[PDB]
């Protein structure tokens, strides 16, 4: 139950440190905090570990408000380095394992669904394209800095974000 | 049969990172995928550091309004047909927290690509700043990337006017 969770943890620092193909019952146990041989009494097999993270992955990851929050949750950035990263490596895996797409995709389906509805019901101005808009901006602005921080290095990302939300809020006629 | 060579290999490599990843990307696996597969790879190139770096240099060569709303859209389609080349490329960001070397490569790769079409917009006359660019940047290469790996995400989007929607608000110069 909470045994599960600590292996669910492992899994995920394994994903991000190694790799999908890393990811194997020896290594998790390896990184456990049960490194006995703990893992594969705890899941049938390889392919329904990745789908345990799969499903669990998001719980390790006025307009004034909005931005200020954006911008904080892109500072939260460097701690949940390891959930962003884990969840990438589930992305790529997700190509090759079937069960893996379909539990990835409810599970950030459901994720954007809950927002859309949260900023249509919270009164902030903008529509779906509002929070798609903003759901992929960060998407890949959390992916960029993790990944290739030089990047981003002469950016101004603090000034980006306030600009990105001001922007998506707004409803014009395309 | 020198540099033209070594390019069918960048592309055997291209196609092998998409399809196993950057620890399945060995000389022995570009060979077998390889336009020659006799034992080529480990000649063209020093290290496996090395090959990465080598497509780390490569990988984008692979990959008014109503104009720039239009292009997205059909760049955006053009999309499935070099799933590959956008799948190697998250590979290659993903070996990139592992090898610096690959890091710089690839940083100044990307940087320098960004950097043009921020002054390709700037000179274009169309309307934007730096943060249109960054912002469309930013939103065209998750929504490409959310296509290949989980499509299902998008599925009940409407695409080409999300597309739209995204150009028109990222070209407005609003204060914030």
């Amino acid at each position: 139950p909470e045994r599960r969770a600590a292996l669910v943890n492992a899994a995920i620092e394994v994903l991000a440190r190694e790799g999908a193909r890393g990811l194997t019952f020896r290594a998790v146990d390896v990184e456990a905090n049960v490194p006995k041989g703990t893992a594969s009494n705890y899941f049938p097999s390889r392919d329904d570990l990745f789908d345990q993270v799969g499903k669990r992955i998001h719980e390790r990851l006025n307009l004034e408000l909005a931005i200020e929050y954006m911008q904080g949750l892109f500072g939260r950035i460097t701690r949940d380095r390891t959930g962003y990263l884990a969840l990438q490596e589930l992305r790529l895996e997700a190509v090759r394992r079937p069960e893996l797409r379909t539990t990835l995709t409810r599970t950030i389906s459901e994720n954007l669904k809950r927002d859309i509805g949260f900023h249509l019901d919270s009164g902030l101005p903008g529509d779906r394209s509002t929070v798609l808009m903003l759901y992929l901006a960060m998407n890949a602005l959390i992916v960029e800095h993790l990944t290739l921080p030089g990047v981003l290095e002469g950016v101004d990302t603090e000034r980006l974000v306030a600009d990105l939300v001001t922007r998506a809020v707004a409803t014009p006629d395309a």
